[PDB]
């Protein structure tokens, strides 16, 4: 409710941070002793220097010794640098961690391209203040406490004054300080929206080659830098206007002195009051750009208190496996629009069971919230008459492999593309057989060497045939006793599924298994079949007791049919 | 070749800087030289303020507007920093433009998440260069100059002690720019390397759940983080060993004064020497800053000399319409190992022709290839008897749809994901005409007001059986004059390909169809069925024809076939 506790309070959890910056700052402090000595004795040396010819060899070698601790200020600049290299690293470390631990819903909002810049380009705006800034601040506030010190007819006798120089400055200050916080607030939020502008767009130019993109994305990109960033021009209007008015009450201090005027005193005071310029120049900047750094963190704080979905809390069950049934459980990807109707199905082991739904249907989400991305509202899931959350939080998941919609690669090889799931025990005799299993191996050999090949970003550099193959070989290998099949036809022939379907029944007979399939005659022979429609089910049972014994569609399945009925009579 | 000419010669392509930083400068001039008088006039106007305040009060306040007066250099750094706020932007401007029109090969082989950080980390590290410390080497460089020139005896009988304060300390700062620049290049090249990183792993986290990946994909930010960024301290080392160094240099120029001048005001020497402290210092951090910048910057440079492959210097339009046909190409993904054999067939215009594959053939090569991605190395494309490569270099995508096998989509509204085709006169009218003969609009309309609706980064908000035919619009939109389904029955039901099929036969009957389709029943009626194989072609004719008389297969259909037949049993 300050806008300022919550930044030293951030930045006080990088534990680090205590080591060395009191300890920085005190051999700068007596940095700022012998600056504010050295000039008050040269006059007084030199004034010894009437022959400096054997006194000078000697002073020669002091001054030799002397200025060497004069450079010995570089060893505090080094260590000021070297604790903000340091608070900006493990600020960046912690967000990290953050920023995945998070429910997949924050994802589905706030536009994850954009949020990446927030680790970047939202943590070096602090490296500016923490590393010179800082310094200036602790090089004037003993400046300016050691200014009105030798103004002992001042600070004791003339003080009205003063202590009139600062409330008015800072009274000044505040709007500028306000408004840069509206600032600083933005530039960053643009940013984000910049950077994030370009992800959504550059790893995607097979399309915005579409012959009239790359105008009007070419349009979107200068509009989004030149018409805000330019414009960002902004704060550096404001930035500069601290001069003028910085200066401005400085005069106001003057015209006080002349109109308090003792002759003889008053000559040295005009000197000693024009030494606390400098001073002021310094600590006015700190302010400036502590709230301007306040702003390039605002948005920060907030993703450091969303609520971690992932725990280690299983209470004291992992193992025992039972089938799967969820009890009038419907779901809202949206707080309001549900797209679910409290289905209530059975998924009995040991027998593979298929979802097949029309297109609009809720197929997918009914995978994503069984692997506990969302936690249903109305509703539950069991395992073993038993409450899933009660197993863990995402410890559950290891237990099951998955595949989605599409089949997503990582910039990696296609090595480390496929392990990770273990991460302990890679077993390399292993990735061949589950390469095997995906009808992976015959189309991969040919390759250059299968540990040296490399994929694209989004593995542009394999293809669609070989793209989903590989994406379940990350299933099929972490040895799941639950499977999710996703799209069996997505990207890949007839060739590959029948050895895949030849493959994973080989495995799959006590361990259960849940796949959806684009064409009714991929799973047919399943022990159960659901026919998902609009959040709702209207169907059971085995297909062949499905097509007679239900009614209500009687022809999806011969949709399907009469496509490949022509293939009969112009054959033979 | 010196590395130094090419940044002066990046700036200058941005033009407009030149425009007001001269009277910047010129005001920074002006500044120094109120600096170097302020000191004379304040010893002696203060033997003038000795009189009584009668007389002082009317010349303070003549000081005081000269005090604001001297707050005016305030709008020079303001002008230095506009300038320099004007030359990033033109840094990220330029080079924003030259990075759509390259070739897409270059987007391959280089990776699309390295090279976006290279437009706001690195061109922000210019500013800092642009906005303070330049206006330090104008003021340093008039000062020692003239600090020097003060030194009338100095300068002109003794100038041994001022031709060795500079060039000795040039020899040492050669090393540390030289170490300097090389940070520079690392610490960007790394930058980008972490910026890479992260977004190809956020937007996939729904798979960066692996119930393990959490704990590991962290590890690898910390590796690149920890053992690389505190570790990029390593530049703040030697920028500190700047202070030592300029020490050793000018300390020998004080041991000096005794080397040479010894026999020889004096005093008013020392005075004097021990000012040009501050200018000096100055100076030296400009170069050191400079060797810094340029390092952010050499990689920065080589991506603006690419062939920024699209043009319009192909002399033709295609107004006119003939088939397409392809003569003994051959192309290869690299230009050492090839998957394409002097592959030969023609495209019968106006009348749908296919190609049906197995799993990692040459299928959806040869399409990027016919939308002329590549341009092969071998044999030619040509249509009606004339190469492709006269006609223009992508005004010809204009008039040819293109569906991925993926199903791309930017992000915004679903109506701006398929407005674009013209780009100019959306003429909201017939959308959904587009959308009726895609079979959109029976599961859009009942959403949240189509226009408003917003998928998320890859289409997350809809479904991928929805994003399918939401691409498949912007193929019909175009009006174009070839249609190019790459994946016909990816994601979506019988219901969608039944409503679709049937739709675009009334739409394309003179206009032709290249279409590649999995489950060899949805292609069975074209006029022409190719079979392509490990960068070969292996059949041609109609599916009936090419059926029994050819003998490779014979069963790549009865694939299906039964696995088809045992619906009805
Ligand atoms: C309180 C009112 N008194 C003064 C306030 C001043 O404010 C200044 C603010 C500045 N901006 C800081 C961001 C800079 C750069 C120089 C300033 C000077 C200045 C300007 C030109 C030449 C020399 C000096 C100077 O400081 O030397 C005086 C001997 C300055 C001088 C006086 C007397
Ligand atoms: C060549 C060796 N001789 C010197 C080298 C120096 O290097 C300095 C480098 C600096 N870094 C630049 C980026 C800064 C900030 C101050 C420096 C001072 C300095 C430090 C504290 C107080 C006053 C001064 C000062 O300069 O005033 C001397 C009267 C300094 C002084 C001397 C004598
Ligand atoms: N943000 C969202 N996330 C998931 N589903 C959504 C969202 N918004 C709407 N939906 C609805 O939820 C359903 C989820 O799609 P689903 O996972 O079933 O796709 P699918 O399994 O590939 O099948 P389809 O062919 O219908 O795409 C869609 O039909 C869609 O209408
Ligand atoms: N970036 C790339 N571009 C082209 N080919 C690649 C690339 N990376 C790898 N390849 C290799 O080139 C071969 C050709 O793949 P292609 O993209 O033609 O498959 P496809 O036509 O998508 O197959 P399918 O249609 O069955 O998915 C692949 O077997 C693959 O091994
Ligand atoms: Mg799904
Ligand atoms: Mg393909």
């Amino acid at each position: 409710k300050s806008k300022l506790k919550p930044f030293f309070a951030l930045v006080r959890r990088t534990n680090p941070s205590y080591g060395k910056l009191a300890f920085a700052l005190a051999l700068s402090v007596v940095t700022t002793l012998v600056s504010l000595l050295i000039p008050l004795l040269t006059k007084q040396l030199v004034d010894g220097f009437s022959m400096s010819n054997l006194s000078g060899t000697q002073i020669g070698l002091i001054a030799l010794v002397f200025f060497v601790q004069a450079g010995l200020s570089a060893y505090a600049t080094y260590a000021l640098n070297y604790n903000g290299q340091k608070i900006i690293s493990g600020l960046r470390e912690l967000l990290w961690k953050k920023l995945i631990k998070l429910p997949v819903s924050y994802f589905d909002t706030n536009a994850s391209g954009e949020t990446v810049s927030r680790v970047t380009n939202d943590t070096m705006v602090v490296k500016e203040l923490i590393t010179t800034h800082i310094s200036g601040f602790i090089t004037g506030i003993i400046s300016v406490i050691g200014s009105l010190t030798i103004l002992f007819i001042m600070n004791w006798k003339l003080t009205l004054l003063v202590l009139v120089v600062v409330p008015l400055a800072a009274l000044i200050l505040v709007p500028i300080g306000r408004k840069m916080f509206s600032i600083s607030r933005e530039t960053q939020d643009e940013t984000a929206r910049f950077t994030g502008l370009l992800n959504q767009i550059l790893p995607e130019i097979r399309l915005v080659k579409a012959s009239n993109a790359e105008d009007v994305e070419y349009g979107r990109g200068k509009m989004g830098i030149s018409s805000l960033f330019k414009l960002g021009v902004r704060e550096a209007k404001v930035q500069s206007l601290v001069g003028p008015l910085i200066s401005l009450v400085l005069m106001a201090a003057l015209v006080a002195v002349i109109g308090y005027g003792t002759a003889g005193a008053l000559v040295a005071f005009i000197l000693y009051l024009f030494q606390i310029i400098m001073p002021m120049g310094q600590i006015t900047t700190f302010f400036t750009q502590l709230q301007k750094s306040i702003g390039a963190t605002e948005r920060m704080i907030e993703i450091l208190a969303e609520e971690e979905e992932d725990t280690v809390t299983g209470k004291q069950i992992e193992n025992a496996h039972l089938p799967i049934q969820l009890d009038r459980v419907s779901f809202g990807y949206k707080p309001d629009q549900l797209i679910l109707k409290e289905v209530s199905a059975v998924i009995e082991a040991g027998k593979v069971t298929a979802i097949v739904g029309p297109s609009g249907g809720g197929k997918t989400t009914l995978f994503k919230l069984l692997e506990r991305f969302y936690s249903p509202t109305a509703g539950t899931i069991r395992l073993g008459d038993e409450p899933v959350d009660t197993y863990s939080l995402e410890s559950w998941r290891e237990h099951i492999g998955y595949v989605s919609q599409e089949s997503p690669l990582m910039s990696g090889t296609i090595r480390e593309n496929i392990c990770y799931g273990l991460e302990r025990d890679v077993t390399d005799a292993e990735i061949e057989k589950a390469a095997e299993m995906a009808y992976a191996l015959n189309f991969i050999k040919e390759l250059p060497n299968q540990f040296d090949t490399e994929v694209g970003e989004r593995g542009i550099m394999l293809s669609g045939g070989q793209r989903q193959r590989i994406a379940i070989a990350r299933a099929l290998l972490r040895n799941p006793s639950i499977l999710m099949l996703d799209a069996a036809t997505s990207s890949l022939d007839s060739q590959s599924e029948k050895s895949v379907q030849q493959a994973l029944e080989v495995l799959m007979e006590g361990r259960t298994t849940i796949v959806i399939a684009h064409r009714l005659s991929t799973v047919v022979d399943a022990d159960q079949l659901l026919f998902v429609e609009k959040g709702e089910i209207t169907g059971r049972g085995t297909h062949h007791e499905l097509m007679a014994s239900h009614g209500l569609y009687r022809d999806f399945a011969e949709q399907q049919l009469k496509m490949n009925a022509d293939l009969e009579n112009k054959a033979g």
